[PDB]
């Protein structure tokens, strides 16, 4: 059930990057 | 101003990306 | 099939983003 | 097992990214 | 077979990922 | 198949983006 658990957690983790590049994205332009 | 617009689309397409890694875990896991 | 292209679409974005980054590096050793 | 060893390299790397943004993000406002 | 010599490449990458996303935190950073 | 040519694309994609950190890296270094 390895693999199932990494896929899971990689949506997990790449949800969490899309919200701190947007993040980035409003800080270099303030 | 250019750099910004970059960050913000590297964004959109970091969360495309993290709802088909999402969609991927979801298949996997039947 | 539909998670390989989500991985080929996210990939050319990495590309334009890398492409993004250089061009304001060079922005500011200028 | 060896992408099971790559998302967790991946899971600390966006923790680190998204606390350097924050404190970035202060630095500027 | 194929899709595992698959998995371990976007292994690889994903690895290969993290650690430049750990080096341009470094950057923003200082 | 498809999976192992968009895994190709993305570790090409991963490898500019990790040049790309480098040479900002080096920018805001002086």
């Amino acid at each position: 059930g390895e693999f199932a658990q990494a896929v899971k957690e990689y949506a997990k983790a790449v949800k969490e990057y899309a919200y701190a590049v947007k993040e980035y994205a409003q800080a270099v332009k303030g």
